[PDB]
C-alpha cells in the first residue's frame, strides 16, 4: 500500500473500537494487515484495563494527514469519565518503513490553551 493515510485513519479508529470491543473481527483484522500484528496485541492488552476502567469516548471528528514520511492522525473525543464529558485529542502518529507501519505514538492531549470552548 502507497495508501498510508487512509491506513493510518482505520488504523486509529480500529484501536478505539478495540478499547470498546477488542474482539471486534474487522478492527483486529485490519490493524494486523496494515500495522505491525505486535501493534494490535499491545492495543487489546490495554484495550481489556481500558473497557475495566469503563472509560466512555464518543470520536467526535477524525483528521488524517501527512507529517514528512510520518503520518498523524489528529482526532478528538469526548469522554465522559467522573460523570464529567471533557474534549481530550488523541494525536496517533504511525511511524512507517517502507510498505507498512512499524511504530505508533499515541499523544492523549487535552487543555485550556483555547478561550472559552463551548464543548456540549
Amino acid at each position: 500500500m502507497q495508501d498510508i493515510v487512509e491506513a493510518a485513519k482505520q488504523a486509529a479508529i480500529a484501536i478505539f473500537q478495540l478499547w470498546k470491543n477488542p474482539t471486534d473481527p474487522e478492527a483486529q483484522e485490519l490493524l494486523n494487515k496494515i500495522l505491525s500484528p505486535d501493534v494490535l496485541d499491545q492495543v487489546r492488552e490495554h484495550a481489556r484495563e481500558l473497557q475495566k476502567q469503563g472509560i466512555h469516548f464518543e470520536v467526535k471528528r477524525v483528521e488524517v494527514t501527512t507529517d514528512g514520511n510520518t503520518v498523524n492522525v489528529t482526532v478528538e473525543l469526548e469522554e465522559t469519565t467522573g460523570g464529567t464529558t471533557t474534549n481530550t485529542t488523541y494525536e496517533l502518529r504511525f511511524e512507517v518503513d517502507g510498505d507498512t507501519i512499524r511504530r505508533v505514538t499515541v499523544t492523549q492531549n487535552g487543555g485550556s490553551l483555547e478561550h472559552h470552548h463551548h464543548h456540549h
